[PDB]
Protein backbone atom coordinates (compact mmCIF):
# COMPACT_ATOMS: atom_id res chain seq x y z
CA UNK A 1 0.00 0.00 0.00
CA UNK A 2 1.45 3.47 -1.01
CA UNK A 3 -0.53 6.98 -0.91
CA UNK A 4 1.07 10.15 -2.34
CA UNK A 5 0.56 13.45 -0.50
CA UNK A 6 1.36 16.27 -2.82
CA UNK A 7 0.94 18.57 0.00
CA UNK A 8 4.49 18.07 1.27
CA UNK A 9 5.31 19.69 -2.16
CA UNK A 10 5.05 22.92 -0.11
CA UNK A 11 8.16 22.19 1.86
CA UNK A 12 10.42 21.94 -1.31
CA UNK A 13 9.09 24.91 -3.37
CA UNK A 14 9.26 26.82 -0.16
CA UNK A 15 12.60 26.73 -0.59
CA UNK A 16 12.42 27.19 -4.41
CA UNK A 17 13.42 23.62 -5.13
CA UNK A 18 12.42 19.90 -6.22
CA UNK A 19 12.65 16.53 -4.56
CA UNK A 20 10.85 13.61 -3.03
CA UNK A 21 10.29 12.26 0.45
CA UNK A 22 9.60 8.70 1.37
CA UNK A 23 8.19 7.39 4.32
CA UNK A 24 7.54 3.69 5.56
CA UNK A 25 5.63 2.80 8.45
CA UNK A 26 7.00 -0.12 9.91
CA UNK A 27 4.33 -1.48 11.90
CA UNK A 28 1.89 -0.62 9.32
CA UNK A 29 3.32 -1.77 6.73
CA UNK A 30 2.78 1.62 4.75
CA UNK A 31 4.40 4.19 2.68
CA UNK A 32 3.76 7.43 2.01
CA UNK A 33 5.58 9.69 -0.82
CA UNK A 34 4.74 13.12 -2.46
CA UNK A 35 6.03 12.13 -5.59
CA UNK A 36 5.78 8.51 -7.08
CA UNK A 37 7.22 9.18 -10.04
CA UNK A 38 10.33 10.54 -8.53
CA UNK A 39 10.81 8.26 -5.40
CA UNK A 40 10.84 5.52 -8.45
CA UNK A 41 13.76 7.22 -10.23
CA UNK A 42 17.42 6.07 -9.96
CA UNK A 43 20.13 8.47 -8.90
CA UNK A 44 23.91 7.84 -7.97
CA UNK A 45 24.07 7.35 -4.17
CA UNK A 46 26.93 9.02 -3.14
CA UNK A 47 28.03 8.81 0.31
CA UNK A 48 24.79 7.30 1.00
CA UNK A 49 26.74 4.26 0.00
CA UNK A 50 29.49 4.17 3.11
CA UNK A 51 26.37 2.24 4.33
CA UNK A 52 27.17 -0.78 2.19
CA UNK A 53 30.51 0.06 2.28
CA UNK A 54 31.14 0.05 5.58
CA UNK A 55 29.24 -3.11 5.90
CA UNK A 56 31.19 -4.78 3.33
CA UNK A 57 34.63 -4.02 4.66
CA UNK A 58 33.63 -5.11 8.04
CA UNK A 59 32.70 -8.34 7.22
CA UNK A 60 35.47 -9.08 4.90
CA UNK A 61 37.96 -7.75 7.78
CA UNK A 62 39.07 -4.89 5.70
CA UNK A 63 38.26 -2.72 8.80
CA UNK A 64 38.71 -4.69 11.88
CA UNK A 65 36.02 -2.89 14.48
CA UNK A 66 35.05 1.23 14.84
CA UNK A 67 37.86 1.83 17.02
CA UNK A 68 40.54 1.24 13.83
CA UNK A 69 42.29 4.31 13.28
CA UNK A 70 42.90 5.17 9.54
CA UNK A 71 45.69 7.74 9.26
CA UNK A 72 45.40 10.98 7.25
CA UNK A 73 47.78 10.16 3.78
CA UNK A 74 49.21 13.81 4.18
CA UNK A 75 47.64 15.11 1.37
CA UNK A 76 45.81 18.57 2.16
CA UNK A 77 42.06 18.37 0.73
CA UNK A 78 39.85 21.54 0.61
CA UNK A 79 37.32 19.90 3.34
CA UNK A 80 39.31 21.11 6.68
CA UNK A 81 37.93 17.76 8.91
CA UNK A 82 39.27 15.30 6.18
CA UNK A 83 43.18 16.35 6.92
CA UNK A 84 43.23 14.48 9.72
CA UNK A 85 42.95 10.85 11.41
CA UNK A 86 39.52 8.74 11.34
CA UNK A 87 37.65 5.78 12.80
CA UNK A 88 34.34 4.22 10.94
CA UNK A 89 32.67 6.08 13.12
CA UNK A 90 33.88 9.93 12.52
CA UNK A 91 34.58 8.72 8.85
CA UNK A 92 31.24 8.72 8.64
CA UNK A 93 29.95 11.31 10.13
CA UNK A 94 32.21 14.13 8.31
CA UNK A 95 31.69 12.04 4.89
CA UNK A 96 34.91 10.80 4.42
CA UNK A 97 35.12 9.88 0.95
CA UNK A 98 39.54 9.32 0.62
CA UNK A 99 38.87 6.77 3.53
CA UNK A 100 36.22 4.69 1.92
CA UNK A 101 37.49 5.11 -1.24
CA UNK A 102 40.70 3.28 0.21
CA UNK A 103 37.93 0.56 1.52
CA UNK A 104 37.00 0.11 -2.16
CA UNK A 105 40.26 -0.39 -3.58
CA UNK A 106 41.22 -3.64 -0.59
CA UNK A 107 37.50 -4.87 -1.19
CA UNK A 108 38.25 -5.30 -4.79
CA UNK A 109 35.70 -4.71 -8.22
CA UNK A 110 34.81 -8.48 -7.41
CA UNK A 111 34.09 -8.92 -3.93
CA UNK A 112 32.55 -5.71 -3.89
CA UNK A 113 30.02 -6.61 -6.87
CA UNK A 114 29.45 -9.74 -5.18
CA UNK A 115 28.26 -8.24 -2.39
CA UNK A 116 26.10 -5.89 -3.79
CA UNK A 117 24.18 -8.30 -5.18
CA UNK A 118 23.95 -10.28 -2.38
CA UNK A 119 22.22 -6.67 -0.49
CA UNK A 120 19.96 -6.18 -3.91
CA UNK A 121 21.41 -2.96 -3.60
CA UNK A 122 20.08 -0.38 -6.54
CA UNK A 123 20.74 -1.52 -9.88
CA UNK A 124 23.96 -3.48 -7.96
CA UNK A 125 26.24 -1.99 -10.93
CA UNK A 126 29.83 -1.20 -10.32
CA UNK A 127 30.51 -0.10 -13.61
CA UNK A 128 33.28 2.69 -13.73
CA UNK A 129 36.66 3.20 -11.33
CA UNK A 130 36.73 1.02 -8.35
CA UNK A 131 37.52 3.99 -6.33
CA UNK A 132 34.72 6.24 -7.66
CA UNK A 133 31.78 4.54 -9.25
CA UNK A 134 29.48 5.52 -6.41
CA UNK A 135 30.62 8.98 -7.53
CA UNK A 136 30.82 9.02 -11.62
CA UNK A 137 30.03 5.38 -12.12
CA UNK A 138 26.69 3.42 -12.94
CA UNK A 139 25.76 2.44 -9.72
CA UNK A 140 22.08 3.73 -9.24
CA UNK A 141 19.46 3.72 -6.49
CA UNK A 142 16.06 5.13 -5.66
CA UNK A 143 14.61 6.67 -2.73
CA UNK A 144 12.46 3.53 -2.73
CA UNK A 145 14.94 1.46 -3.16
CA UNK A 146 17.13 2.84 0.06
CA UNK A 147 13.94 2.48 2.05
CA UNK A 148 13.95 -1.62 0.91
CA UNK A 149 17.95 -1.28 1.95
CA UNK A 150 17.35 0.11 5.20
CA UNK A 151 14.58 -1.96 6.51
CA UNK A 152 17.03 -5.20 6.11
CA UNK A 153 19.50 -3.68 7.68
CA UNK A 154 17.38 -2.66 10.83
CA UNK A 155 16.17 -6.55 10.68
CA UNK A 156 20.01 -7.66 10.70
CA UNK A 157 18.35 -9.77 7.55
CA UNK A 158 21.25 -8.36 5.20
CA UNK A 159 23.94 -10.94 4.23
CA UNK A 160 26.87 -10.41 6.31
CA UNK A 161 27.32 -11.09 10.74
CA UNK A 162 24.53 -9.48 13.14
CA UNK A 163 28.07 -7.98 14.36
CA UNK A 164 28.95 -6.13 11.06
CA UNK A 165 25.10 -4.65 10.88
CA UNK A 166 25.60 -3.71 14.61
CA UNK A 167 28.99 -1.84 14.06
CA UNK A 168 27.08 0.53 11.34
CA UNK A 169 23.91 1.34 12.34
CA UNK A 170 25.75 2.20 15.29
CA UNK A 171 28.31 4.38 13.39
CA UNK A 172 24.83 6.27 11.53
CA UNK A 173 23.59 7.52 14.50
CA UNK A 174 22.76 11.00 14.20
CA UNK A 175 20.71 12.42 16.87
CA UNK A 176 19.21 11.28 20.15
CA UNK A 177 16.97 12.55 22.60
CA UNK A 178 13.96 11.71 24.72
CA UNK A 179 11.62 11.50 21.91
CA UNK A 180 13.48 9.90 19.26
CA UNK A 181 16.47 8.41 17.82
CA UNK A 182 17.53 9.05 13.88
CA UNK A 183 20.52 6.77 12.41
CA UNK A 184 21.02 7.97 8.96
CA UNK A 185 23.57 9.09 5.93
CA UNK A 186 23.80 12.27 3.70
CA UNK A 187 24.74 12.24 0.59
CA UNK A 188 25.95 15.05 -1.91
CA UNK A 189 25.87 14.23 -5.71
CA UNK A 190 27.74 16.72 -8.07
CA UNK A 191 29.79 15.05 -11.02
CA UNK A 192 26.31 13.25 -12.69
CA UNK A 193 23.71 15.27 -13.68
CA UNK A 194 21.38 16.21 -12.06
CA UNK A 195 23.23 17.62 -8.63
CA UNK A 196 21.03 16.16 -5.60
CA UNK A 197 21.50 15.54 -2.15
CA UNK A 198 20.21 12.48 -0.20
CA UNK A 199 19.29 11.87 3.40
CA UNK A 200 18.39 8.28 3.83
CA UNK A 201 17.56 6.21 7.74
CA UNK A 202 14.69 5.80 10.06
CA UNK A 203 13.41 7.47 13.29
CA UNK A 204 13.52 4.79 15.98
CA UNK A 205 10.04 5.86 18.49
CA UNK A 206 8.75 3.81 21.66
CA UNK A 207 6.60 1.43 20.03
CA UNK A 208 7.50 1.94 15.97
CA UNK A 209 10.10 2.84 13.61
CA UNK A 210 9.55 5.28 10.46
CA UNK A 211 12.29 4.94 7.31
CA UNK A 212 12.75 7.64 5.20
CA UNK A 213 14.81 8.44 2.15
CA UNK A 214 15.09 12.07 0.25
CA UNK A 215 16.57 13.42 -2.54
CA UNK A 216 16.40 16.60 -3.11
CA UNK A 217 17.83 19.31 -6.51
CA UNK A 218 21.45 20.76 -5.03
CA UNK A 219 22.45 23.24 -7.82
CA UNK A 220 24.65 25.00 -5.07
CA UNK A 221 26.11 23.37 -1.48
CA UNK A 222 24.40 26.19 0.07
CA UNK A 223 21.24 24.09 -0.06
CA UNK A 224 22.62 21.06 2.34
CA UNK A 225 21.27 21.95 5.65
CA UNK A 226 17.83 21.54 3.91
CA UNK A 227 18.00 16.97 3.08
CA UNK A 228 17.57 17.09 7.16
CA UNK A 229 15.28 20.53 7.80
CA UNK A 230 12.90 19.34 5.21
CA UNK A 231 12.84 15.90 6.27
CA UNK A 232 12.18 17.01 9.95
CA UNK A 233 9.13 19.10 8.61
CA UNK A 234 7.58 16.32 6.85
CA UNK A 235 8.26 14.16 10.11
CA UNK A 236 6.64 17.04 12.57
CA UNK A 237 3.73 17.74 9.84
CA UNK A 238 2.75 13.46 10.11
CA UNK A 239 3.52 14.19 13.96
CA UNK A 240 6.04 11.53 14.18
CA UNK A 241 8.36 13.70 16.03
CA UNK A 242 7.23 16.82 17.97
O1 LIG B 1 27.02 17.47 3.82
C1 LIG B 1 27.99 16.95 4.43
O2 LIG B 1 27.89 16.28 5.48
C2 LIG B 1 29.37 17.16 3.85
C3 LIG B 1 30.48 16.59 4.44
C4 LIG B 1 31.74 16.79 3.90
C5 LIG B 1 31.90 17.58 2.77
C6 LIG B 1 30.79 18.18 2.16
C7 LIG B 1 30.95 19.06 0.98
C8 LIG B 1 30.51 20.37 1.00
C9 LIG B 1 30.70 21.20 -0.10
C10 LIG B 1 31.34 20.73 -1.23
C11 LIG B 1 31.76 19.44 -1.23
F1 LIG B 1 32.37 18.96 -2.34
C12 LIG B 1 31.59 18.59 -0.17
C13 LIG B 1 29.53 17.95 2.71
CL1 LIG C 1 23.94 3.12 19.32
Amino acid sequence: EWQENKSWNAHFTEHKSQGVVVLWNENKQQGFTNNLKRANQAFLPASTFKIPNSLIALDLGVVKDEHQVFKWDGQTRDIATWNRDHNLITAMKYSVVPVYQEFARQIGEARMSKMLHAFDYGNEDISGNVDSFWLDGGIRISATEQISFLRKLYHNKLHVSERSQRIVKQAMLTEANGDYIIRAKTGYSTRIEPKIGWWVGWVELDDNVWFFAMNMDMPTSDGLGLRQAITKEVLKQEKIIP
